């Protein structure tokens, strides 16, 4: 219970994340 | 250039699956 | 525990697709 | 470049964040 | 340099085949 | 089932530590 | 530098488990 | 059965590839 728990926290911080590389990627792709 | 273009559209997929294990998991959590 | 299974195929799908992204996104730091 | 190098280090935090999330999902399937 | 940058982009291929090992391995544990 | 389990959670461990090991070979490219 | 020496570190050590997650996941599939 | 064959193959493969990666990273911090 608690390891999914702290699985679903990193999953949630593992989107911000990949989100916030895929914005990077983009500004590289045109910059 | 189409290298950056492709990390770009696949660090969105990478979100976008992220997401859905995020969700998953959070189902697991509560059983 | 099957729910769990399921969150950790979703969340490893995550992962590859983010480390492809990643791979490609160094080969173009290099390209 | 700079930026695509950026983007590749934001990626790779992805990728990690994500990885954590799928071992810590696969410790909870095993108990 | 063109050295770490030569490194990062075979680090991440080890990363992402680890990775497809791991959703291998794991889809082969839901069956 | 619970040797794949096993097998799986020990795959997500390397997966996690190689992506640790990727994304400091790509701060030490920016850096 | 140091980031690299780190690096060189992190990834001897994902080659270590790796190689332990290889014997672990043949121990799987032969049963 | 066979996703386990699967899995172990390409964690020979993955830890063949750490290992580069280790040896290309010592050759960055000593480059």
């Amino acid at each position: 219970g608690k390891k999914s728990a702290w699985a679903t926290v990193i999953s949630a911080l593992a989107t911000v994340i990949s989100a916030l590389a895929t914005v990077i990627s983009a500004w590289a792709t045109v910059g």
